[PDB]
């Protein structure tokens, strides 16, 4: 029996967990709540043991998580990943809390029946978040240090999310472009991406209006 | 040139942060901004050199952050409040996410025009977010270890503005209550709230519907 990440069969908040579990090759189990497994998370809500219940989850035995930065720092932690002083612990908490918001800004909007009049105004100020990303980003490979982190996987999923709803918002930043393809060339995440354990849809819950549903529009 | 502290002069996202610098009594300087100082902020914001900019932002020498809750975790790591091992460090960033989520709730339906009738559901949905909260702090005087750490004040700030929104919510659960209480009666914290320093008003943007404009309605 593998940790188990538990979520709902969507991308969401828990696909930069399942990219860096991927990515540095850890067993696990999911627990994929499907939109009619409602009653299901009903019942483990209740019953599982989580002391702050919530999706996601993460259990190995005994030990248990709820909430998606604290999930993903786990895992990041385990690999060195969060930083060695109280300075770059703190730059790397920081750079988690604009991705955090990046992603979000789209999550903010979608689930409204007017997100396409919502969009107008996301997209005028869009091009500043992307430029401080891009200027933040420079010509590193990854946002931090010089290999993948917790934190290029939630960039990249935020940027793969923002590309799908206005390509060429992020197409205006040509290192950001390379970026995206950087992690999908990476073997393990590859390797990921071509198997059958990938969502690649929806972006967000089914009950979205941008990046809901069962399928691409 | 102590460290500062910049924020819009609001409660918000970082009095917490102030709560927290206050209770370990370490120097600091606040650059408040006003309501219509914001071509302040963009002036400063333009020369602070922060890396990813944004409100709060905290600046010590050349150490500079944005990030509510990198801002909090830089103050609790400097002083150990973090946690010890990989599991604690952990169980005290869910607990984070948690109580980030828990103000949020707040913040999520206070700007919106139609604020009166989402707080229908919200407080619908209300007693068992707080009787999660409840069980979890049990008998403890803290909500981890036996002293105070920004998981608290955290937790104080976001029981306190739901105690203002609804007063009979939080008083369902005696111990969230006393909690309360508790941290008010902190010497540091009870001298801070007696300093024309403090923030009583506005809980949330002066724009919002709930917890705005310039005083209590
Ligand atoms: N801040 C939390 C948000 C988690 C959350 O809001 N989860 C939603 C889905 S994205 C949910 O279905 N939660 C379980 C529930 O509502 O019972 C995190 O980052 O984990
Ligand atoms: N997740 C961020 C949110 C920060 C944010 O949105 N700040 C607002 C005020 S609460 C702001 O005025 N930002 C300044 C700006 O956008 O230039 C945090 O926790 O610090
Ligand atoms: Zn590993
Ligand atoms: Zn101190």
């Amino acid at each position: 029996m593998a940790p188990v990440l538990g979520y709902w069969k969507i991308r969401g908040l828990a696909q930069p967990i399942r990219l860096l579990l991927e990515y540095v090759g850890d067993s696990y189990e999911e627990h994929s709540y499907g939109r009619c497994d409602g009653e299901k998370w009903q019942n483990d809500k209740h019953n599982l043991g989580l002391e702050l219940p919530n999706l996601p989850y993460y259990k190995d035995g005994n030990f248990s998580l709820t909430q998606s930065l604290a999930i993903l720092r786990y895992i990041a932690d385990k690999h060195n990943m969060i930083g060695n002083t109280p300075v770059e612990r703190a730059k790397i908490s920081m750079i988690e809390g604009g991705l955090v918001d990046l992603r979000a800004g789209v999550s903010r909007i979608a689930y409204q029946e007017t997100f396409e009049q919502l969009k107008v105004p996301y997209l005028q100020q869009l091009p500043s978040t992307l430029r401080m990303w891009s200027q933040f980003l420079g010509n590193n490979s990854y946002l931090h240090g010089s290999t993948p982190t917790h934190l290029d996987f939630m960039f990249y999923e935020a940027l793969d999310v923002i590309r799908y709803l206005d390509p060429t918002s992020v197409e205006a930043f040509p290192n950001l472009m390379q970026f995206i393809h950087r992690i999908e060339a990476l073997p393990n995440i590859k390797a990921f991406m071509e198997s059958d354990r990938f969502i690649k849809w929806p972006l967000n819950g089914w009950s979205a209006y941008f990046g809901g549903g069962d399928a691409p529009p």
